[PDB]
């Protein structure tokens, strides 16, 4: 019975870092995400800039690591890159190639 | 198929944390800023996840007025997310619609 925390962002892998991995051996792949669209905004359209953080894990993480060139859809949810830090993240639970 | 844009979509219910003095632009356009506060449990690789989000927001015209009174209001939020300022290394989100959150 959750609280809703749903982003959908189409966008260009920009930097994907070296995979990674929890001390319990979960994979872990850092990136960042650059996108950049149109959207409606009270009645006109809107050139749209954001660059934000964003991880993936586990399967996805390693399917994913080698593709900083692509344009991806992904869902997920927002949350603050560490406790005190005052800026935003993507987690990925999902990642598609965007065909939208 | 699909004139659409690229896809920007946020769904939040979140607190009102912060609602600023209303400002116009101006045209006349009423402007709402406002902070942003959520926190929830979220699943993530079969793990319950406690998540805390801090994020600035900003309403326009006609719901930029009907909200500007309420500071200790949980609301659920429509839009999509976007840098305020050149550069700022620092999204926010642009609402679209905003109602009191029922779930």
């Amino acid at each position: 019975m959750g609280f809703t925390n749903l982003v959908s962002l189409a966008a260009l892998i920009e930097k994907a870092f070296p995979i990674r991995y929890t001390p319990a051996g979960i994979p872990v792949l850092d990136i960042i995400l650059k996108h950049e669209s149109w959207q409606e905004e009270n009645g006109q359209q809107c050139l749209v800039q954001l660059e934000i953080p964003a991880r993936i894990l586990g399967r996805q993480a390693e399917e994913w690591q080698y593709r900083q060139g692509d344009c991806a859809t992904v869902e997920g949810f927002l949350a603050q890159k560490s406790r005190r830090s005052l800026m935003p993240m993507l987690r990925i639970q999902n990642i598609k190639e965007y065909k939208g």
